[PDB]
């Protein structure tokens, strides 16, 4: 599964522009799916086999990133966030842009007095990016207003842990992927990769619209508080095994689906842990709302360092996951 | 445009009693449109040409205001905010409400030290309004809670600029209608103007519903940072044309159909700039989520001193945005 | 010169631990200097030429970065800065250790309130590395307390400009390898290639002792000032040519050497400025307090972002000071 992580994280799809990821995973589908199409948002719908229950399987395709606000005199930009990226996060890192430019980030301050207030309180406001321009008119050129960025960062295995940018919700759509490739469905399957996750769960609000199922189970990350001084209500952990979200700001998972869930991995003796998130939100949400409802749940991959450009996460639970999905909806 | 703008912001229409200006724009359109239709929540419909692409164009017709929430013995009000009006726009101002009463803002402070401390936070529990009441009953007569009310303020021309309240969104009505009166569709053109989008974009998110768009492009103001210490990432100024809005909190356009737009707008040289807007949400967002998705974008026109009493235009942004949706749309 | 500098701020010199930048150093040099030592604190001095003057050309191998601490029960990593990095610059970023073991930068927090909290006043003790380890035992194998680290990043182009780690003082080293190739010297020249800059200017305080110099010219970054809102006091920018530094917080340059170089790059038309820096400091101190004294002063590349791990310089600036230091030796 490797190599599809890899090739899936380092791809270029911040919120609203994920095209290049759409491709990746369409060519990694063929001759895995019966069908397919893509919707006006830009949601990429798959479907296998022909089973009576339908059922749903959504990651996001898109990834936290940053947008070109404006530009100076002198050539240097400035950023809005787009999704949940702190401009921590940001300080002295490279941005990789849609065309393939390179900035560096660089921070505002005119006496050191200032640069030391400025760290203490940091905001987007105080941020500029480098990407080696002149002048107004030459940033123009390379990136004007507008342009979408994201981590100039890649994937890298790290004793055994896999660490790249946007495992949010990439190693998500690398599960479904995978299913795809293995299973002999017992159940009529739609694979959704949706768009803009990150700001609202855009995608995953219309793309339930179309299609009739009867469960939707969302595939996203999940905060392993397994850290020094973590997270202390949360319980999630690496090579804990998928984690079942009983709850969280946006939704509440049907019990009848976890509880399904939960016997499949007893069964097949799949290490799983309960979730409960005391922040953050899922495309569930946007299932459970369409129409007259669509039943939903989420299983989450647990990872460190969310929405920083090393985002960690432990290949055991993803296996894990693609198996109780393949032990839940096939064989 | 000038007396169309005139009317249509000099018109009543807060948020939910919008009626008023509905029958404005009925008025102004006739003659215009094919057909029209209201729906539950007082959206107005409108449609014109056979074109085989379907394009929504709206712009929402109510405006911010403040709503009554109490009386006290001696006849003054106490308020609440409809859409984003700040306490501090509101002191010494004079409302005007539906029935026609005027009323003054007034603001609490036992001491001239506790008038400075109100004042240094202010808040709606720190103000009333005062319309010539001397009882309860009286009041009760005149303004009873949830009488509703906007600002007692009148449009004004500044030196060849457009001063009036309520530039959000009448001067997106104004270029609605005078497209429609102007233009040869090679579309089929709906115009949506909704209800209800300064208090959660209720009306466009159900106004496409009955309608089988391909396209919808909100007609909104957005925030003219040109003024001393403006907002410093926002880039969009006066005359500086049609704001095509990349992203906002609420929504992030379609790519196409901002492409679209910038190709009309270069080929036929219409001034526009791009946009970013680090806060705020239009009616884009409810028709992107409408149904199976309908793909959206919106096109801004820059205005100073948003949700004041004195909201500031350039005619010449309000001519070009409407000269773009027409070479978009036809001739 | 591009790949001279890619190799340089690529290889792995933390201060104490410089030796494969020694190593490098000494590979490109090859042919190019008449003689050379290694002195016990790991300092490279070179020579070549002869001439009745002897000048000192100064650089520093070393580059700021990490040293473990501590190990806890679930393997992650404490560190200590080792020279002047920030904890801002660490969150989030990856660090390469000298065994070649990658880790990842991570903050404590065990509320989202505790975190906004330290990250509001973030130190070192907020700080952890994560190296994958599941336990203690396998971390002290991967990283045992002692371990030093660097910033895991690498050379890239940007626009005409050049961007990697440890410009400061790699982009010094080539400039004096690179005068080095080309001199030919009038004077007897010597190339000291200094180690422990970054903590404290250990290695040029010694380095000139066994060297008969009458002058010592270091070879350092400076702030280019020339972003936004950036430390007004300081004037100096990027292709602004070299920076002769008047002052700075550990020295002030001899306003004899200062002269000679603006007259050779008036002479030349080499475009050059004046800096004067209101913090940091350089080897330039180490010679000046060596024995009975040897005049010393910077010259400094413009340099943007420094001590973050995408440090920027504008390589006509950089070339102009070969460019200087060839007409003023050689």
């Amino acid at each position: 599964m490797k190599e599809l992580i890899r090739k899936l994280t380092e791809a270029f799809g911040p919120s609203g522009r994920e095209e290049e990821v759409r491709s990746i995973i369409l060519e990694e589908l063929e001759g895995h799916i019966d069908g397919h199409r893509i919707d006006g948002l830009g949601n990429l719908i798959v479907w296998k086999g022909s089973g009576e229950k339908k059922v749903i399987l959504d990651a996001h395709i898109d990834e936290i990133g940053v947008v070109v606000t404006n530009v100076d005199d002198k050539g240097f930009l400035t950023i809005e966030p787009v999704g949940g990226v702190s401009p921590y996060m940001l300080l002295g890192k490279r941005i990789r842009f849609e065309n393939g430019t390179i900035g560096v980030v660089g921070m505002e301050g005119e006496t050191t007095e200032e640069r030391q207030e400025n760290v203490r309180k940091l905001s987007f406001d105080k941020l500029f990016i480098d990407i080696g321009a002149n002048s107004r008119e030459e940033a123009q050129k390379m990136c004007p207003i507008g342009s979408f960025g994201v981590y100039d960062s890649g994937f890298v295995e790290v004793s055994g842990k896999y660490v790249s940018k946007a495992m949010d919700d990439r190693i998500g759509c690398a599960v479904i992927v995978e299913v795809f490739k293995r299973i002999k469905p017992a159940v009529t399957l739609y694979g959704v990769f949706s768009v803009q996750e990150e700001v609202g769960l855009v995608g995953a609000s219309v793309a339930g619209y179309g299609v009739p199922a009867d469960e939707a189970i969302a595939i996203d990350v999940t905060d392993s508080a397994d850290t020094p001084k973590a997270i202390k209500r949360h319980a999630m952990r690496l090579s804990g095994g998928p984690a079942l979200k009983v709850k969280d700001r946006a939704s509440i998972s049907s019990k009848r689906i976890l509880e399904n869930l939960i016997e499949i991995a007893e069964k097949f003796d799949i290490k799983y842990q309960m979730e409960v998130l005391t922040f953050g939100g899922t495309n569930a949400m946007g299932y459970q709302r369409t129409r007259e409802g669509i039943p939903s749940a989420t299983v989450s991959i647990p990872t460190r360092y969310v929405h920083s450009p090393s985002e960690m996460i432990a290949p055991d639970d993803v296996e894990a996951t693609v198996d109780l999905l393949i032990r839940y909806l096939g064989a």
